[PDB]
């Protein structure tokens, strides 16, 4: 089924973190408690409108891709979308939204850059009680600028609809980086817990 596929995608793309740990918690695999998809057809419309805008200026290739996003505003996501305006320029790839194809990357975002303070109850960024909420969504990268190291930018480079962060001796694992919002659907709103070692 459509829900196994994306509990599956959110279980094997976990990864061993160099922090050991310190942002998104120590684990090796997830609780999935609810996978639910987000109608939200004002946002898809807007999505599906960039997508084929992009298609056109990529030789009629969207180079859509299903990549995971972590943040405390996921409620603000689904209901709003994703917004360029919201971005910080000091990211390692400037005033984007950064998406990650290893789930684990996306989990250690979700209580804040760097995991934050954790919790709202228990401040701990491992904690292994309070259910953690994840994005799945739809991404298009269409001409997709390929970097290895700090490149701020305030929008996509020339003639590109996105940045790619692939891994160097550098970045561990790669991101992919869109600077408008339009350009990102939150398909699949995922409610999990990070489990304890066994
Ligand atoms: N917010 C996220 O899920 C994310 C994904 C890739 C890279 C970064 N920095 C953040
Ligand atoms: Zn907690």
């Amino acid at each position: 089924k459509e829900f196994q596929s994306v509990e599956e995608e959110m279980q094997s793309t976990v990864r061993e973190h160099r922090d050991g740990g310190h942002a998104g918690g120590i684990f090796n695999r997830y609780n999935i408690l609810k996978i639910q998809k987000v109608c939200n057809k004002k946002l898809w419309e807007r999505y599906t409108h960039r997508r084929k805008e992009v298609s056109e200026e990529n030789h009629n290739h969207a180079n859509e891709r299903m990549l995971f996003h972590g943040s405390p505003f996921v409620n603000a996501i689904i209901h709003k979308g994703f917004d360029e305006r919201h971005a910080y320029i000091g990211g390692m790839f400037g005033a984007g939204i950064y998406f990650a194809e290893n789930s684990s990357k996306s989990n250690q975002y979700v209580y804040g850059i760097g995991g934050g303070t954790g919790c709202p109850v228990h401040k701990d960024r491992s904690c292994y009680i309070c259910h953690r909420q994840l994005l799945f969504c739809r991404v298009t990268l269409g001409k997709s600028f390929l970097q290895f190291s700090a490149m701020k930018m305030a929008h996509s480079p020339p003639g590109h609809h996105s940045v790619t962060g692939r891994p160097s001796v550098g970045l561990a694992l790669a991101e992919y980086v869109i600077y408008r919002g339009e350009q990102a659907y939150p398909e699949y709103l995922i409610t999990y817990q990070i489990m304890r070692p066994e």
